[PDB]
DNA sequence: GTACGCGATG
DNA sequence: CATCGCGTAC
């Protein structure tokens, strides 16, 4: 179709054109998807899945829709998009450097248990390194660096309960375990300078305004 | 803060019954993904009765600029607070209060939580009959004052993976079918419209 | 009943 | 060190 860009994650990051895309435009495209996920000015954590529709659309963009399958349950576990069949996390971090990133969404103590003992890493991370008017990225973190990583340190060094007695969200990644995943030379990444745009937006307009006509 | 106004006016509800399932349709249709619909979806349908306020009571008397993280409130009308929570099911359950499953904290909100704020709860039944429930502060107050914490807040299962600490289903119904609760009723019923998420995204990076 | 998605900000 | 939003579906 005419949308269509004239180891497939390795081609993707490699290729010249999505480099200058990506570095151009990403910034952009996800302040669009902040203004759409905000209130009071405010980010919501849904901001999330609005950037990885996103970034879904850009491997459909290079890859073709016929090759990208995006159907995936909207609750399923850590697959939120594949790749010639090929399953790929995706997940999005503001901040000098990413720190508390979620490997699952569950805060009860004995469920939270019950995955650190068990997961291991088995799938591709696309990983996007926000920054806002600085250098941050977006990576691509081969399962296997993740199992390397994962094998070295153990899954208790790897993996960070919820801390009981706090309102936190999720199991999380440790800071030291996702600096390495990050930084291994593996892991390719295209830097980012997140410049932000002079676009604005009212939320409620739209809505308003499907209220008030006729 | 003049809601039961919007309770009262014929032409209004009349435009709420034949618009809000297609707009709530909308939020679903982007707040989804292989079809299934994400709890996101609530922000968005929050967005929708704000702007159902915004119209009917007009810019300068409802306030919208509150955090997202606020707890509770998400909008303000003529400066009193009011919470909008929405719930599918043929019957509203497990609705939730605020969304804190840490043991600890959620038995501390248990301790020290009441009812304050004016509430709009819209039941969503899709192809059948739901409604747009108006719950004053002092219905929620009476029906706490009546059964006590221990049976209107219910404290999330340890052992399982919840999202929150939830109103007791006892408690649910008797503030929705308590006789100072106002209600418009809805019929659910879908609209033909098409759409796609990610065209939009792919599109721009085409164009980018 | 019980499974689960999405990180920003004090 | 910590705080908090949003329910669906299975
Ligand atoms: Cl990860
Ligand atoms: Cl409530
Ligand atoms: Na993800
Ligand atoms: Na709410």
């Amino acid at each position: 179709h005419h949308h269509h860009e004239f180891d497939h994650l390795k081609d993707l990051f490699r290729d010249r054109l999505i480099i200058d895309k990506v570095q151009r435009r990403l910034p952009y495209m996800f302040q669009l998807a902040e203004l759409e996920s905000s209130r009071a000015g405010k980010v919501g954590m849904e901001v999330g899945s609005l950037r990885e529709r996103i970034i879904s659309s850009l491997l459909i963009y290079k890859f073709g829709e016929k090759n990208v399958e995006t159907d995936l349950p909207i609750t399923e576990p850590e697959i939120d998009v594949k790749l010639f069949g090929s399953p790929i996390s995706i997940k999005t971090i503001t901040g000098k450097e990413p720190a508390g990133v979620k490997l699952i969404w569950t805060v009860d103590a004995t469920k939270a248990r019950q995955f650190l003992e068990t997961w291991h890493p088995r799938f591709d991370l696309i990983l996007v390194h926000i920054n806002w008017s600085s250098l941050g990225g977006v990576y691509y973190i081969p399962d296997y660096v993740q199992q390397r990583i994962f094998d070295e340190i153990g899954k208790d060094k790897y993996i960070k309960l919820p801390k009981q007695g706090t309102n936190p969200r999720g199991v999380e990644i440790s800071n030291e375990a996702l600096k390495e995943i990050m930084t291994d030379e593996e892991t390719m990444s295209i830097k980012i300078e997140w410049k932000k745009t002079n676009v604005q937006y009212n939320a409620f307009k739209r809505w308003v305004d499907l209220w008030s006509e006729g």
